[PDB]
């Protein structure tokens, strides 16, 4: 869908403290998302939150990079996984 | 006992709406992003979504190996791992 701008942060709680911040677009809703499938994966909401988190992420950046060989290889199983995850 | 990171995701337009987490990583998340920079012929925002979208998800794969969403997954998101270290 829609492009939607966020803004990422990771901090490191202990050592350095060291931070990482980045501007990223994802073509979902995230927050909208994340209330959809609130309770509908069979996991923890913790769980839930930083698995549809993580996957949406890497996941545009694949759609960016259909052509990497990296990638090619893996959009089909991906795709997949993609399904199965909609099914729910 | 592995890496605990806070993650914060905030959109940007909207009602700005916030969410944050922590998360933790065998790994060290900031070295393995110095490692990766700028050698998967990806841009610097690509590379570090990447990197964090793989290894938050990974995580929580791990957490949920024996889970019905996960279980087919495994093996082509092994051999996906693997080849990514090739690279």
């Amino acid at each position: 869908g829609m492009g939607n701008i966020y803004q990422i942060t990771v901090e490191e709680k202990a050592e350095h403290q060291r931070t990482l911040s980045f501007e990223f677009s994802l073509h979902d809703d995230l927050f909208k998302l994340l209330e959809k499938v609130d309770g509908k994966m069979d996991m923890t909401p913790e769980q839930t939150q930083a698995f549809m988190v993580g996957l949406k992420l890497f996941g545009e950046v694949m759609m960016q990079q259909r052509k990497h060989p990296l990638f090619k290889e893996f959009s089909a199983p991906f795709r997949a996984f993609m399904m199965n995850l909609k099914k729910q």
